[PDB]
């Protein structure tokens, strides 16, 4: 666990730009990798689910995993969302980022069909083969994905040969502490922003985030707030993250970052993939104040 | 409302059979959509969970729509599940099982990410395009999509322009009635086996089922009873299939219905695609007794 | 499980009527154990949720208990709900219900606190040790209690010494099948008034429900017309009972059947205990309406 | 919200001590609120969830309330929890924690019933009309009352006249951050245990618990800690403190802390009410040692 201390930080979930006809948008996609790297990230995570990765056939997610690592191999931390249902096809995507040379891949616990945890074990266990001696990320969003792990279960996964961290997108901070207890050593990435400051002190070491691609310096500042002891600043830049994520919720979360990176000439395009519907225009003004707000807040 | 009734009754969810190594069977598929055309089922949905669609590519499952045309259409109902999260890929495989001749399309609520109820709509609204004319089927099953609609959702969902039938895979048989009774007219299809007699008696006036590929006939002798009026002979068919349905969910109930099949010399290999793991060699004695039971009172 | 067939039937849940300063109305209370021996009912459920249990103190529920006994004993069965979270106050309404000559008592699974299975069996122990010689009913709603037992536990249940019958206030009809197909002589009540037809189909040989109060006819003759086989007529009374249910929801539904008791001349005052509010004026010509519609429909 | 920054702070959730009989142990009653003072708690909360006060009739309780008024009035604040599923229960012990000269009052949302979000309100009011000058605390607990409420209904309930804090078990610190954001003043407990550390630092001010009766000075460290900016120190206690949560939620909460504080010779006997078992024999030995470990930290 401690050969892989590397993996530790702050670390965006990219998302995925469109272009008007719903194809990605390359131009931008490399663009929004540059953004990141120049607000001083650890890493970038790339094809997760705030990426759009289920609304993605597997070629268009190896064509974005293969121009990120052209982008940032040798200057960020490159983990791979490689998670699909089929076993198979993940093995796919993590056979690919070992060909691109990313430093980690990931896979969210298999969803829809109801699988037991030995079955949720041996998936992992094939897709860390065909990463071929990258080290493996479990991600576990018990909200979405319908798994609900029990803390042994967490603990056998995170021991798997292979596994060298857990994204934990659960607001269950006793378990967070449990894990830290039950693995000192582990990367332990915190999945919920709006828990950011309270997550670090349960245990984790760092995030894996949508919004850190719209303000990354923020979510730097509480780690750097929380090593100062300054416990009042980290209280007060968590305020400042979720007066944002009120909002990103009232217009949608990820049509609401990629609309904010296009008021900064980041992303061309803001759209999401359908079902997600485009932003509501009552909303745009609040989305583009908020836009020139964070620039402003740079410098 | 009225002009689909054609699209009543029982038909089995179908199992799409894979070879040693996982690819598509498609011999086995043809003989499969055959024995259940034998067994006098109404018609055949395809591509459904049953189906494992969510572990196969859009080409995949555009294969498996094609191949069970050829072999039933015109024979007996077809109905085609073309759903995605996506709502493009959606469109593709709606307007691919146009192509093919079939009688209706059908969708799972697109799930993982949460949409609006108005997201729902409209991504039924464009499958509903692409499918150029023939009927859609809603397809609701809360318990593995995580979407819960409201009565009043589900009465919207069903009187969309071109909605003709739901797939009612819930076990709420008070919103069964409920619907029932706001739609006098609907296609309701029955969508938990295990309830089958009673989501019948509390309004759906067929059913959609994993179990009908190994036993239709007792599905059709419940429906005939409950006509009748021997509601004892109803409750003995609905036991004695639920005494399967217990075996079904020990063993694992779409590798347990293809070993079934397999046994019945119908599908040459029962696999499952990963991360669903083969059947368990304590299990196969029980398996094989089934099948010889279920044979011999066929006939 | 065969020397207790006496306590199979349509039973209601009785309401505890109070008067106008929420004081137990004792003459309304009797009144309205008249009303339903009068329409037929082959028991009355006493002192259960719907009686307002848990807004009542011990000695109003005993005060409750006896009034019942003197108008009901021997005419109908007589079942005392005497569940508490605490086991001993439950013993308390247990020692005295045996007093008062009830058929049986009943319990709620203790509830608020999470209690292991091994806690829950203790306390049904001690309560039938107290009833000294009536038989149990378990009473099982995991919707209020959060109580959510396996179908492996509920066989344990019904099985202690003393355990002559189940109350099944779950909607799930795969398990209400599979209690019936364990125990072929158990006596299984629905709880849930809204698919009580479907209930029955699925295995139950009677039921306890809220809104028998009012219309115990229809259920009654949900029962007969299964017996005859009129599976059409059955869901007809279904229908027309869920009609009424809607409404009850829609104005809540202990002050709702109260209020129709009371336009029956039944109940002086139609309130139920605080917190729960009084009905709102504009529901009260609709509540009115269907008080008389109940009594044409009788004679 | 500011006229009431006396209830800030640390309270200890009291057990209610009973005898070898399972009535009130007055003299143990004593001892542990003595106990408590000398551990420097801000306050204690009488009668709640870890009061056993739903296995106790108003009778016993207004005894404790009583009691603990006597030995800790004038020392320590003083918070009467008065809560019942009925609105006049509540009523009775508001109006008897106020003759006894509590500083404050507190309910559950009331539970088991569902109740509307104005039926809570006027339930509320109610209950502080009858507290008659005293100030309410506002108990949320949704995974024991079931009562989940959103986050405007919240901002309503603590901005009623007469509420003056929330005790806020819950362990969504996203929630948690927005009520302090939007209520800078509001005296706000966090109410899980095994989340202190991470609650304090996502707004809440203090905190009500039941096992600060065991080990209040770690929590209180804990307090002084994230002031001090020693977020290492903080993270060390809050690891301790969840050690201990762990075994006590294996040997059962409630009676494990008494069985500590009976190893501490506060409590002369350890047992919690049926339907709550003893401690297994088999955990003794380590709940005797932690009695030990406690001691010898102490001092
Ligand atoms: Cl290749
Ligand atoms: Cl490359
Ligand atoms: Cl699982
Ligand atoms: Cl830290
Ligand atoms: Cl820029
Ligand atoms: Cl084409
Ligand atoms: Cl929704
Ligand atoms: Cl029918
Ligand atoms: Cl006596
Ligand atoms: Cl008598
Ligand atoms: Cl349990
Ligand atoms: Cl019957
Ligand atoms: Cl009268
Ligand atoms: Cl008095
Ligand atoms: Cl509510
Ligand atoms: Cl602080
Ligand atoms: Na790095
Ligand atoms: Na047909
Ligand atoms: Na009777
Ligand atoms: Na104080």
């Amino acid at each position: 666990h401690h050969m892989v201390s590397h993996l530790r930080g702050v670390m965006p979930a990219l998302l995925t730009p469109f272009d008007a006809q719903q194809n990605i948008d390359r131009a931008s996609l490399r663009r929004l990798v540059r953004f990141n790297i120049e607000q001083g990230v650890d890493g970038v995570y790339v094809g997760g689910s705030t990426g759009e990765a289920f609304v993605q056939s597997l070629s268009e997610r190896e064509e974005v995993l293969e121009i990120v690592a052209e982008e940032a191999k040798g200057k960020i931390t490159l983990i791979a969302h490689v998670g699909c249902v089929s076993t198979a096809e993940s093995q796919q995507l993590a056979a690919a980022a070992k060909r691109y040379g990313f430093d980690a891949v990931s896979a969210v616990t298999p969803f829809y069909y109801p699988f037991s945890f030995e079955e949720h074990c041996d998936h992992y266990r094939a897709i860390i083969d065909s990463a071929d001696g990258i080290p493996m990320v479990v991600y576990n969003i018990p909200a979405l994905s319908g798994v609900k792990l029990t803390l042994e279960q967490i603990n056998q996964l995170v021991t798997l040969p292979g596994v060298g961290a857990l994204k934990q997108t659960s607001g269950d901070l006793y378990q967070m502490e449990q894990i830290r207890r039950a693995h000192p050593e582990l990367v332990l990435y915190n999945g919920y922003d709006e828990i950011f400051a309270s997550g670090l002190l349960a245990g984790a070491d760092g995030g894996i985030g949508s919004t850190y691609n719209i303000m990354a310096w923020r979510y730097l500042g509480i780690v750097q707030a929380l090593k100062e002891g300054d416990t009042a600043k980290a209280q007060q830049l968590q305020h400042e993250c979720n007066k944002v994520i009120d909002l990103l919720v009232k217009v949608g979360v990820f049509r609401g970052l990629k609309t904010v990176l296009h008021y900064m000439d980041v992303l061309s395009v803001p759209l999401c993939r359908k079902p997600f519907a485009p932003v509501e225009d009552k909303f745009q003004a609040e989305l583009k104040a908020l836009a020139q707000q964070l620039m402003q807040e740079r410098g």
